[PDB]
């Protein structure tokens, strides 16, 4: 099944782990500062085209006390990839070498056939949207340092084969909101939501605030081992990723 995931890399403040058992990790060479409930970014000189029927996703682990954003990729997209990360602690803290791993894999999905939205669930904008985006039913504040959820009880459109998850979108993660990714199971879900900078945030009524992904049910596992991942979503189920080759394509660098 999954082809080749074609990618450049050049970054010489990252180092290329292993592009092995159908996922591509980086590793950082040098310290990467973390300010207090700041959002850190690292651009990654990292550039993929997730092979037809395919999405990619992208997350960074760590045993250190910092959160990173999980991100979907649109199936489009050309741009240089990032990793967004949070920081739980109130004072400068470090990610020495290796502390911080960043991957790269990708995923089966499918997409719903909607003309209209359906509740908070937003249709699609054409055939092959990775995610659908998801309305706040009502306004809402985050204290800093502040978990919320919201629940949502819409049921989600019904696709064989495929398991509907919640992730975050990379614009409010940038604002030092995030979402925790998880299942979204028959009888609804509830949403995690913690700011993580030291503002109030707002988050208006309708607001798309995570993002609906039908992934391929062979993409959830209940087994730890090296083809999957207990950090990506809630417990009970680990995310385990497509096997796909890594093919450089050093032209796609931009
Ligand atoms: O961790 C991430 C997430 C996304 N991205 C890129 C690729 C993706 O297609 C694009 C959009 O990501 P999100 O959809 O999660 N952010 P948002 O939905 O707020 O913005 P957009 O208007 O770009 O969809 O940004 C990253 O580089 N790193
Ligand atoms: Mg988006």
């Amino acid at each position: 099944a999954c082809p080749h995931i074609r990618y450049a890399f050049q970054n010489d403040k990252l180092l290329l782990q292993q592009a092995s058992v159908g996922r591509l990790t980086l590793v950082n060479k040098t310290t990467i500062l973390l300010r207090p409930m700041k959002t850190t970014t690292v651009d990654l000189g990292l550039y993929a085209r997730p092979p037809e029927g395919h999405g990619l996703m992208l997350w960074g682990s760590t045993s250190r006390p910092v959160t990173s954003h999980v991100g979907i990729i649109d199936p489009g997209y050309t741009g240089e990839l990032r990793l967004i990360l949070q920081n739980q602690r109130r004072y400068n803290s470090t990610l020495r070498p290796s502390e911080l791993k960043i991957h790269l894999a990708a995923f089966r999905y499918a997409t719903p056939q909607m003309e209209e939205d359906k509740g908070p669930i937003n249709h699609p904008q054409y055939p092959g949207d990775v995610g659908l985006d998801v309305s706040l039913p009502k306004d809402l504040a985050l204290f800093p340092h502040q978990t919320v959820s919201v629940t949502l009880t819409v049921p989600p459109p019904s696709i064989p084969h495929h398991r509907p998850t919640i992730f975050g979108r990379s614009g409010l993660a940038m604002q030092g909101i995030l979402v925790k990714p998880c299942r979204w199971r028959r009888g609804g879900v509830d949403v995690s939501l913690t700011n993580f900078s030291d503002q109030t945030v707002f988050l208006n009524k309708y607001r798309r605030f995570c993002q609906l992904v039908y992934l391929h049910k062979h993409h959830l596992t209940s087994f730890y081992s090296p083809h999957s991942d207990a950090g990506v979503l809630g417990p009970r189920s680990l995310f385990r990723w497509a096997s796909c080759t890594f093919e450089e394509v050093p032209s796609l660098a931009m």
